[PDB]
């Protein structure tokens, strides 16, 4: 149907926006601490601690499969990256502090993204 095509154009446009948002957020992780899944070879007990791991590469995979239907779903995954890190790692670690900085800086990008998604009506 034409409606289904219209919907898919919207989703494709959302994906384009979210890809821009994702690139901006990853730029706030210059140390690339959140670039890849935590290695279960390097941290064998990780899944005892963290029940829903997340990272930028996993997000990108979901993104390119157009698996984010709305900004909220994307934000949930970004929040998982930060929140998992701030639980597993203690306050006085380079890992925890990197998550705090990414959260604070990322907030700026997500604030405007929400306005853009609302404005261009992508949901
Ligand atoms: C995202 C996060 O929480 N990290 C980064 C990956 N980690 C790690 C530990 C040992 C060797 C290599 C990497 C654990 C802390």
């Amino acid at each position: 149907s034409m409606e289904q095509v219209a919907m898919e154009l919207r989703l494709t446009e959302l994906t384009r926006l979210l890809r821009s948002v994702l690139d901006q957020l990853q730029d706030k992780d210059p140390a690339r601490i959140f670039a890849q899944p935590v290695s279960l070879k390097e941290v064998p007990d990780y899944l005892d601690h963290i029940k829903h791991p997340m990272d930028f590469a996993t997000m990108r995979k979901r993104l390119e499969a157009q698996g984010y239907k709305n900004l909220h779903e994307f934000e949930e995954d970004f929040d998982l990256i930060i929140d998992n890190c701030m639980k597993y790692n203690a306050r006085d670690t380079v890992f925890y502090r990197a998550a705090v900085r990414l959260r604070d800086q990322g907030g700026v990008v997500l604030r405007q993204a929400r306005r853009e998604v609302d404005s261009i009506g992508l949901e």
